[PDB]
């Protein structure tokens, strides 16, 4: 609906910065509405969803196996690893490290994942392969998160995260015990409260993930709909604000109420 366009621009205003924003069909994968959806902006945490979802294609593919345990040591932990610091004497599985990766944004998690596939050079090459040439990764934890101005490395458009989300989720690239697992994971999301979480209705269905990094970058991906079924995909990031993560917060939450509205 263009009213939630007029919010959008408003919350450019307010931060002082550009934001991009799409909503797509799930169903039909049809363009609803969208604001700058073919520049660049920084993926932060929200790229641990796409590396989980190559990890499900290499079970199905018999190379790879969910109770699989990986042991690591302090030299490994970076900054940012609720999950992980708590189980350096007996490791944890597969299964365990993807929970960790998406419910709680744990960066040994994620940075342990991407060394089992063969790193960020991997992961693009899977990407490219289901037909995204726009998103890639080139870092690992904490150094993509750097955001500096024009530079093209670890970023992705709105409208390319849209339509590749869309495709793990619906279509024939995993197995369904396996698309319905990557479901489970964005739906248990305990991270994202403050944002589209805070304005979604009793009954309605969501599933999500969200990131935050340096330059003001802040960002969310989602799965939403009444009746506790998910139908259409939302996607929302910004970056080069000086202003507070509360401000920042607030105006994603602000977007969220104006989508929910005209519905």
């Amino acid at each position: 609906h263009p009213e939630t366009l007029v919010k959008v621009k408003d919350a450019e205003d307010q931060l002082g910065a550009r934001v991009g924003y799409i909503e797509l069909d799930l169903n039909s994968g049809k363009i609803l509405e969208s604001f700058r959806p073919e520049e660049r902006f920084p993926m932060m945490s929200t790229f641990k969803v796409l590396l989980c979802g190559a990890v499900l294609s290499r079970i199905d593919a018999g190379q790879e196996q969910l109770g699989r345990r990986i042991h690591y040591s302090q030299n490994d932990l970076v900054e940012y690893s609720p999950v992980t610091e708590k189980h350096l004497t007996d490791g944890m599985t597969v299964r365990e490290l993807c929970s960790a990766a998406i419910t709680m944004s744990d960066n040994t998690a994620a940075n342990l994942l991407l060394t089992t596939i063969g790193g960020p050079k991997e992961l693009t090459a899977f990407l490219h392969n289901m037909g995204d040439h726009v998103t890639r990764l080139d870092r690992w934890e904490p150094e993509l998160n750097e955001a500096i101005p024009n530079d093209e490395r670890d970023t992705t458009m709105p409208v390319a995260m849209a339509t590749t989300l869309r495709k793990l989720l619906t279509g024939e690239l995993l197995t369904l015990a396996s698309r319905q697992q990557l479901i489970d994971w964005m739906e248990a999301d305990k991270v994202a409260g403050p944002l589209l979480r805070s304005a979604l209705p009793a009954g309605w269905f969501i599933a999500d993930k969200s990131g935050a990094g340096e330059r003001g970058s802040r960002g969310i991906i989602a799965a939403l709909g009444p009746d506790g079924k998910p139908s259409r995909i939302v996607v929302i990031y910004t970056t080069g604000s000086q202003a507070t993560m509360d401000e920042r917060n607030r105006q994603i939450a602000e977007i969220g109420a104006s989508l929910i509205k005209h519905w």
